[PDB]
């Protein structure tokens, strides 16, 4: 049968090391293929590491230039938890440049577009199969979340965008069972603008954390309903802005506008809004994608003026940092969902250009009720080995 | 129970990608094993890229002189779909220079043909052990489609050839049923030449569309019924020539004779003749093997005067293409069988010389009953890099 | 059902060869994670090598430093038997540089601790997914037995160490049951230092046979009751001194105490305390970790005058040694437990440094109840060819 | 339940091609493990290409001086059909220098004998774990078969041999069963010395054609009866030679003593007494091991005057060839046993000694009941790309 989200976050009293591949440092010596984007996901008998290959090894010759993010070369690959996306490992969930995926229980969803900017296509597949096609809306370059998608009862809602990333865009919330289209609906209240979403569910209710790439430095915030498949938009009202770059923290937050400072830029991001118990990722810069932490900021998606009251490094200031998703293990034992997220850790172009390559690695954590201690999880790789 | 045509075609109002593997641009830097003559087939359970290996990484020494068709080294191997051919991944079907596979619903049948130009044998395989041979009948390369075959409720038909690729030869079809030979009928119909036939079935009939590699630039089609255990042959009659070489297009083409222009060559392709739904391929280029597109000829099958009503490019006329064969999920889901074809991306020689290999890559897409843009997708590699 | 200790050990009366994998030789020319602190353990279908991975190849250059013991690149992997740990191959069971590993008879529960020496933490995993966590309790390198660990009828018994090294330090003993803790008591009995316990189980009984690194050359020995969740320390009374560095053998050892000589140091090592069949392991040098050897040493866990009645040699004298713990095929079949162990054979630093890594292979044995002839099972490589 | 000798060995008109890995020449870029002494067995559902690995890659520098027989870094692994050896495919059955294995239709029976040889040991492992140890019992280099074994109804007879290797010695025919000993006697029958055998079954009836290695050209049979658990032994008495190096043919041959000429040397070799239906392999040069061909001699097991009225060149004359052994399929589908066989194309040293290595690929093939063609079966590698 589909999984039901039944179940409600477990408390997070601190956050314990779940996933990481260390695929840069390995790759400097294995077939290791170059990739972005990732993200975690889990079936009824495993979990494993997604993202979108380049199609070629780091070490190898056509990684110069992969710092593109768009080109027929690239595709949505997973493999073992833990492990580096290799040439041989690796599977092809299929081709693209922007994908999502989720298991309904019975088996999974991938979806990956491909295609030119103005003219681009959408293919959902179930089971492994080809099963719907979807075309390009508004004509410039179609997207989807880029990281897990949640399922409910069989229905698993999957937030796209399409238009502009800079101005106002077509986002839409389709609604997918079996790969078939249900129902799809435009981008519904407050949210000015809606990029790459980071979802979870819990009690028959999916939460979705995206990014205002065009004004919002305080990522906005889509709460969908897969038994109503209905939907709702809005902002994380708090003053701890999580979005990167982004202004320095204010004392009061917007709620249904994007707090300004920042324009036309971002990074994808996620956050677990659950009551006191409401955890934020964010990068510790506010100038570029490096170090990341977690911090407990209770009813920061309603009170406009929530701060800090616990915290958690996961990658130092002085450490690549980049995409974070969320992902559960829907499908674990236990009284509730435990919630887990993810980190890219970015190396090579821009920042580090004595390379002609940009990759990632992984590093993956899962809450815990217990207050554990602490550690930064770098990617571990030395470009200077690179040289 | 074995897997029955009992299917039509989906309307096809475009193609969306299927698969990818960027093999050469990937083997560059892992070991990817050299190859030709690529396809596509499935089973009920999953999809697979098959080809001739050479028993050789690209990388590696022996992969200089791969240019020949025929040598002990090669094999008819599979793996996973868009993954690259690799010596860890892929798996060994049968030994041999020219092959067929197809699943009958309940197992495989693999056939590998192998030995001396004037001596050769073709040994079919069914559940994975060898069953059935078949000595050359002509003594002149004996040889088969080059992609995947077609069953009806535990018959199927493959389509040989043995004697000169440059006049008369000698063209069989049998009737296999668990590797066994049920019965064997000489080449009936119109066609003068058959080489590599692309096939595919629906309703109870198996269409292969073929080539006359000695004077046909408007490639044969052989159609086949595996019940009565009988066939035909025939040309299209539409002007729109699809071989490669080819004269240019005329107004109107033959039917029953080869439309000339061209003699002794060509190239493996395919077509999904359904009425109306038509759908041919051919390289963009007449003179080469570049650029590939897709044409809606309606009726080009029996319409000696069809033109095409739309199309849509899957590779540019300014990268390299190759073999064309088709191949359909027929365990899919749903009402009907999504029609799919594979290109080969050939790289190295002929055309590029600075290397001494020849290998390829595949690129592989199904129809689509929506109207999606399209891209065109090259292998991706630079001979470059290899030097 | 979970599987229960109700078999004896067999008759030791010699040592066959079980498993070596020839990581260090072969990893020269392919892709070989570098690891250390290395085990094997049984599932009911099948057995495997495991170690701790330092996120790096051996050709690698990030393998330049591996002598470090606790790093965010490490991870407990486990691979195919008498096979390389590759980046291919190997599983990650959990990230951490500390683990231990067994199996109930229903799934397994794979343990690692990892963090900052200050403030670490360790993560339970159970049917692969993480389950308890418990943090740092003395706040200084919180680690576990670096070897299986032993399940009775769904419990399954572990020994962790936090604080000093070379001093008084914090033990404990976990009681889980599906990751879940049932119960944990402090180190009780005469022992007077523990670390890296080295288990095996057999009639309802858990016999650790651990090393005490601040005072002890005569390895201490936990016995433990998985039904009463109970257990006792002592020692290992023979004058046969098994730990390394350690003074020369006397003629009466300690029951109750630590055998002085040496202090703040030793390897982790193992045992099998049975009566007159009653086996011990041993470096053979007494310096540093070289050589070794198996001896029968009847009855030496109680007889503090016990020598030696027979043994085996594993490792010529001359040869790198290291590492060695104790697993048993519990899934066997037959009427009794038979005793097997393993060897750490490790190559690099420190000893062997004009390297700048430190990695290990594995050689294992199980015994015998045949008198079968010896031979010395060397790692095998050259460091020379590393230059 | 096992599987019983019930059909008898299908026509042998001719042989198609079974098997080819190309290992040598795919493992001169891709990591292939150093082999020797290469077989092919079967099981219930696949069968698979096995050897004794020499710890190290072709590629590696460890292979520097693999023209070793026994070390400890050598081990028993199988591996996909038609695959090469790799570090990444390739699983250890068991370690040592000496091996047999075979399936009894329930689970597979593997054995590794591994030591020094003055006081080696053999293990036999059953459902992949060891089960029954033999010590050597004449104390100079215990070993085995080289190739698989036979079951019937549980009972799988192993050829076994201590002793000179020039001078009689100690042959012993053990009967297992579930990797217990259940009986074993002394090898009874006029042939006067037995090695590495090559074994086959059918009708209740277990033949081994084995190697006289220090007096015989014409190489000893070891007819087994696997009920009674009895045996006898003998020589092919046909002047067909089969063994390498040896004396031209004559016209008589020995029956029950080994045919002079050629003193303390040979090939392991195979063949397949069938009446008739009997068909022989030999090495095509007299002098060494180079080019391989079978050859139908009826009655050569009888006739002490049989001469060849049919054959096939396997492996030609100026191409390196080595040991050949017997297997099939016993769980294919049909009414009697399609008789296969291997063939080791040894390479690098000593005959090729440009290079420190000694390796080799392997080409396999199985009767036919046609007449079908041949072709030679090289390695296909050129030494000079490993220079
Ligand atoms: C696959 O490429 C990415 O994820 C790129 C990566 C890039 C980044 O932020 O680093 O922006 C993503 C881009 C987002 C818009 C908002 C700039 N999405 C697509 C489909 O092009
Ligand atoms: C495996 O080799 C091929 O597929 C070769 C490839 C070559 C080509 O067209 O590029 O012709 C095929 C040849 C066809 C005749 C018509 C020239 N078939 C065989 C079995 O030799
Ligand atoms: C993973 O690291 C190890 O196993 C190290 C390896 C090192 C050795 O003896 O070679 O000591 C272990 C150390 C033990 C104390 C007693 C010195 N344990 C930890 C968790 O740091
Ligand atoms: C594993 O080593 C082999 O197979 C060696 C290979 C060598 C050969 O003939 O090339 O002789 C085998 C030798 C046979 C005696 C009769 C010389 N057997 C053992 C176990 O040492
Ligand atoms: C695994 C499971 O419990 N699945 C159930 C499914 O059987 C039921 O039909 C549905 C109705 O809400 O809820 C969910
Ligand atoms: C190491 C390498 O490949 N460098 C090239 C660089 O020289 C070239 O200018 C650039 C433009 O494509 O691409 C990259
Ligand atoms: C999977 C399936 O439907 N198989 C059926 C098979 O059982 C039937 O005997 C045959 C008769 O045409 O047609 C097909
Ligand atoms: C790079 C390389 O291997 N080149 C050789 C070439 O020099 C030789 O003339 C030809 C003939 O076999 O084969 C190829
Ligand atoms: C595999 C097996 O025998 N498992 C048994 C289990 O069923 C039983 O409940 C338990 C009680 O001691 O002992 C164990
Ligand atoms: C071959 C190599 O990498 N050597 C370096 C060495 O030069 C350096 O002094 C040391 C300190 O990190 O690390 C290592
Ligand atoms: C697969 C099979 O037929 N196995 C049978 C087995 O059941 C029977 O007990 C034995 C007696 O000879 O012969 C064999
Ligand atoms: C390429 C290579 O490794 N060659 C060496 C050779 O110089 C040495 O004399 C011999 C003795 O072990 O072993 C080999
Ligand atoms: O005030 C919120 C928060 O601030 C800081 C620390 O002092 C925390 O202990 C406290 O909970
Ligand atoms: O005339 C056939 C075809 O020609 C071209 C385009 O104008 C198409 O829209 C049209 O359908
Ligand atoms: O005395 C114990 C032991 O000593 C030594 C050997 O002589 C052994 O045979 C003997 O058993
Ligand atoms: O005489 C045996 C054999 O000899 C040679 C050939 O002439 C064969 O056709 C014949 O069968």
């Amino acid at each position: 049968d589909f999984n039901n989200l039944t179940k409600g976050l477990c408390t997070i009293n601190s956050w314990h090391i779940y996933g990481k591949d260390n695929a840069v440092r390995i790759g400097e010596d294995s077939d290791v293929l170059v990739t972005r984007e990732p993200y975690v996901s889990c079936d009824p008998d495993e979990c494993r590491f997604y993202a979108l290959s380049q199609g070629t090894t780091i070490r190898g010759k056509h990684s110069n230039g992969t710092i593109h993010d768009r080109s027929q070369y690239r595709a949505l690959i997973s493999w073992p938890l833990s492990s580096p996306p290799t040439v041989y490992n690796s599977r092809v969930e299929c081709i693209g440049w922007s994908s999502t995926s989720c298991h309904d229980g019975k088996t999974r969803m991938s979806i990956c577009i491909s295609g030119p900017n103005n003219n681009a296509s959408a293919v959902i597949w179930y089971n492994r199969r080809p099963v719907t096609e979807i075309n390009t809306w508004a004509r410039n370059i179609l997207r989807t979340q880029e990281s897990e998608c949640v399922c409910h009862n069989g229905v698993c809602p999957v937030v796209f965008t399409d238009g502009s990333a800079t101005g106002p865009a077509e986002t839409r919330i389709y609604y997918f069972k079996e790969g078939k289209i249900l129902k799809w609906e435009p981008l519904a209240g407050t949210a000015k603008h809606i990029e790459e979403c980071s979802c979870y569910g819990e009690r028959a209710e999916i939460t979705c954390t995206c990014r205002d790439n065009w004004q919002g430095s305080n990522r906005p915030v889509i709460r969908i309903d897969p038994v109503a498949m209905t939907h709702t938009s809005q902002y994380i009202c708090s003053p701890v802005l999580t979005d990167n770059p982004r202004p320095n923290d204010p004392t009061v937050g917007k709620c249904n506008d994007p707090y300004p400072g920042n324009n036309n830029n971002g990074v994808k991001g996620f956050s677990y809004l659950d009551g006191v118990n409401t955890w934020l990722g964010r990068t510790i810069s506010i100038a570029s994608r490096s170090g990341y932490e977690m911090l407990k900021v209770p009813n920061a998606l309603t009170d406009d003026k929530s701060k800090p009251t616990q915290g958690q490094t996961i990658v130092l200031n002085t450490d690549w940092s980049g995409y974070s998703g969320s992902f559960m293990d829907y499908w674990a034992e236990g009284e509730c969902y435990r919630a887990c997220f993810y980190v890219e850790l970015i190396r090579g172009r821009p920042k580090e250009d004595k390379v002609w390559w940009t990759s990632n690695s992984i590093v993956s954590m899962c809450s815990s009720t217990e207050f554990l201690g602490q550690w930064d999880w770098p990617d571990g790789a030395k470009i200077e080995y690179f040289l």
